[PDB]
């Protein structure tokens, strides 16, 4: 792996441990394969580099990005407060926030990779492929991280 | 010229947002004088502006709301940079830093920069080494067009 790469992981690790321990609800795709261009322009348009500030300064609570998905399209965020699709399977708790059910649902209809940290527990989570992986642990996040990234 | 009316609307309605709410600003946008040197204090951004994004910077106790955001073109190089404060002795000493982290950008420089103070919420201005105190949304659009697009 590229020593920027490296960097990149760090820095999304590192936003998403500050939201995780502050109960802070996040929620970030990454894109794939699967070109999300419809999704990015439900959101206001960014086109930005990538740092734990700016990733940690979307979701601050009350601020006007924190409401929606951030789409990562590479190595720049190309919108915040992205509105994704919500799924239907009766398998998700409904003890779960819209967040999850929004990160389930981007999962169905793409390959993209996302992210979500639960604003009421602070688990890590992560979706894929119609899949689910429920409070990994920040290494196993690293792990997943760069495999669907990079 | 559309694009650029759509631009000073986005900063405008930023700045008034910030100023109703006496939420400290301080956005400085370069003409003729390179400032990567002071770019590179900050958050690199690279990032395209909008009115959501300028209010996210600033909201308090975010991680950049400390500091200069730097504008270079039709984008935001960076966020909470460090600029030069100066020593002038007809400042008020009255005024909050951002105050004096304006004017002194205007003396090295013919950099164009807007203070929102965060203690009164009136809106100031900085070029070619003086400050222009508390004037009005009309004639802040005024001067910005001027000044970013010639």
């Amino acid at each position: 792996y590229s020593k920027d790469e490296e960097k990149l992981i760090q820095s999304v690790s590192k936003a998403v441990q500050y939201m995780a321990k502050r109960r802070i609800g996040a929620l970030i795709v990454f894109e794939k394969e699967t070109g999300l261009q419809d999704y990015i322009e439900t959101g206001i348009a960014m086109d930005s580099n990538i740092s734990q500030e700016l990733l940690i300064c979307v979701f601050i609570p009350n601020c006007p990005l924190h409401d929606g998905a951030m789409i990562i399209q590479g190595t720049k965020i190309a919108a915040a407060a992205s509105y994704l699709p919500l799924s239907d399977s009766p398998k998700i708790s409904k003890s779960l926030g819209t967040r999850h059910r929004a990160a389930v649902g981007i999962s169905e209809v793409s390959d993209a990779f996302t992210v979500i940290v639960s604003e009421e527990t602070g688990d890590i989570s992560v979706t894929f492929d119609g899949k689910l992986r429920r409070d990994i642990s920040n290494e196993i996040f690293e792990e997943l991280l760069a495999e669907h990234w990079f």
